[PDB]
């Protein structure tokens, strides 16, 4: 889709503007609407002067003493830019049989939607986040609602590893709405044929379908990238068992897995 990074840059040279002065903030355009959406930071009108730090979707991130002409400063308590925020994708956290739960599994659970929090600030904002059914709960700007309610623009998708349907870079690209748990399609994201060595958390999920819709990477390599030391090794596991030693150094180099991983392995066979 698009990142809040690439809509904040489109209103920002329509106005007119292709450099701000960024002082001592981390130079994202991401991190800067981030911060300008949740607290009173916004432009100033100054004009100063400065060096390039980065060329972030073509804007001139300026700061320090050097020769680059800026217009605009950012600075806490200065104007708002007005950008029409994406409705879409909108992620959505079940929370409803939170009480089944123990009261471990209940502080491992939460724990890890915190974290979706990170993650939707990576690519989104708050707003694109959304948990059902706990009122208690508050995560930043995350919408805290009781129960999920359809728009006509709606499409979505419930993320599922025991579902019917195989997840795809298209069937994830053509979707906008996406339920994961703690009548619509029940989507399972399986590696090569198969859903171990497949990351179980609720964020790490969440960030898999982000980086196939926001970064335009597959799914394959999304997966890999987000896997736990434990996530390959069981994967290899599964696959030397099945196929036998001839495949573990290959697979290795495929699943990007390490010496420490690779030496686990083999310790485990023999
Ligand atoms: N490989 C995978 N494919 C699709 N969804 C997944 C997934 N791994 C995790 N999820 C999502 O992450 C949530 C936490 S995993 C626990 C749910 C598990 N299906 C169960 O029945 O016990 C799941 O409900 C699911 O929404």
């Amino acid at each position: 889709h698009m990142t809040l990074a690439k809509v904040f840059s489109q209103k920002l040279r329509e106005l007119g503007i292709s450099s701000i002065y960024i002082g001592h903030e981390r130079p994202s355009l991401q991190s800067l609407a981030i911060k300008m959406l949740l607290k009173n930071y916004g432009l100033v009108e100054e004009r100063r002067e400065g060096m390039l730090i980065t060329q972030d979707h073509g804007i001139k991130l300026i700061s320090g003493k050097g020769t680059e002409t800026s217009r605009y400063t950012f600075r806490k308590g200065g104007k708002k830019v007005s950008i029409h925020l994406p409705e879409y994708p909108k992620m959505v956290i079940d929370l409803g049989l939170f009480e089944f739960l123990n009261e471990e599994e209940k502080e491992k659970t939460l724990l890890q939607v915190d974290l979706c929090l990170s993650v939707i600030r990576k690519f989104l904002w708050d707003g694109n986040l959304t948990v059902v059914g706990k009122a208690d709960y508050v995560l930043g700007r995350a919408n805290i609602v009781q129960s999920l309610s359809l728009s006509d623009e709606d499409n979505p998708v419930i993320l599922d590893p025991y579902g019917d349907v195989v997840a795809t870079d298209q069937i994830l690209r053509d979707h906008n709405v996406f339920v994961i748990g703690g009548s619509f399609p029940r989507v399972k994201i399986q590696l090569r044929g198969s859903i171990i060595g497949v990351p179980d958390e609720i964020n790490k999920i969440l960030e898999i379908i982000l980086r196939v819709k926001e970064l335009d990477q597959s799914l394959e390599e999304a997966i890999i990238s987000l896997q736990s030391k434990s996530d390959k090794i069981s994967r290899l596991l599964h696959d030397v068992q099945l196929y036998g030693m001839e495949v573990l150094e290959e697979e290795a180099r495929w699943l990007r897995a390490d010496d420490k991983v690779i030496e686990i392995v083999r310790s485990r066979l023999g």
